[PDB]
């Protein structure tokens, strides 16, 4: 499974998401245990703009490792891309409980509240983001 997974990773890293999906799926047929495998399969679908597929496999990754701030965050992103800002906020919240150091994660939490027209909540999370990284 690991060699198939590494092939998928190499394709993913050069931006060939169709090939990444093929070889990630092969790795999971042999070893469905890896959270990082389901997570990166989700990432591959996300990068294609196949957000329902991304959501399906992010959930699988989270069921195997619910401590994964990265998986919660990317699940948030998939909903944000669908315009589901309520679900985006819910999953960003869980990501930021597990790792509150990511200026990027606070920023996108702010963006999700901004998109709902909740400007004071946007301000709160933008302020946190800029406290960590004041360059953007
Ligand atoms: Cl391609
Ligand atoms: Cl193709
Ligand atoms: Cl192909
Ligand atoms: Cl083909
Ligand atoms: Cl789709
Ligand atoms: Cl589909
Ligand atoms: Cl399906
Ligand atoms: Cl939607
Ligand atoms: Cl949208
Ligand atoms: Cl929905
Ligand atoms: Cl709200
Ligand atoms: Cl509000
Ligand atoms: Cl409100
Ligand atoms: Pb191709
Ligand atoms: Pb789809
Ligand atoms: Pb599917
Ligand atoms: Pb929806
Ligand atoms: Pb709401
Ligand atoms: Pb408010
Ligand atoms: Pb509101």
């Amino acid at each position: 499974a690991e060699a198939w997974y590494n092939l998928g990773n190499a394709y993913y890293k050069q931006g060939d998401y169709d090939e990444a999906i093929e070889y990630y799926q092969k790795a999971l047929e042999l070893d469905p245990r890896s959270a990082e495998a389901w997570y990166n399969l989700g990432n591959a679908y996300y990068k294609q703009g196949d957000y329902d597929e991304a959501i399906e496999y992010y959930q699988k990754a989270l069921e195997l490792d619910p401590r994964s701030a990265e998986a919660w965050y990317n699940l948030g992103n998939a909903y944000y891309k669908q315009g589901d800002y309520d679900e985006a906020i819910e999953y960003y919240q869980k990501a930021l409980e597990l790792d509150p150091r990511s200026a990027e994660a606070w920023y996108n939490l702010g963006n999700a509240y901004y998109k709902q027209g909740d400007y004071d909540e946007a301000i709160e999370y933008y302020q946190k983001a800029l406290e960590l990284d004041p360059r953007s």
